[PDB]
C-alpha cells in the first residue's frame, strides 16, 4: 500500500482545500475499509473520511504548495497539530 497508518498527508476533498490531515489506524467498529481506500483523519477540525490514493499528498513532499495558513475555520489550528501534535 502507498500509505500506512501514522503517516502525513495533505487530504482533498471537494469543496475544501488541500487539509493536514494523517491515515488512521482502521476503527475496530468499521465494516472492512474498501482496498484502495484509507481513514483520514482531518487535524484542526478533527474530522474522519475514507479517501483514497489520488486525494493524498504525502506532507513533506507537498508542505510547500499546501501547508500555508487559510481563511477555513480549524486550518491553522490544524497546521499547528501537523507539525507540533500529530497525535
Amino acid at each position: 500500500h502507498a500509505f500506512k497508518p501514522g503517516d502525513l498527508v495533505f487530504a482533498k476533498m471537494k469543496g475544501y482545500p488541500h487539509w493536514p490531515a494523517r491515515i488512521d489506524d482502521i476503527a475496530d467498529g468499521a465494516v472492512k475499509p474498501p482496498p484502495n481506500k484509507y481513514p483520514i483523519f482531518f487535524f484542526g477540525t478533527h474530522e474522519t473520511a475514507f479517501l483514497g490514493p489520488k486525494d493524498l499528498f504525502p506532507y513533506d513532499k507537498s508542505k510547500d504548495k499546501y501547508g500555508k495558513p487559510n481563511k477555513r475555520k480549524g486550518f491553522n489550528e490544524g497546521l499547528w497539530e501537523i507539525q507540533n501534535n500529530p497525535h
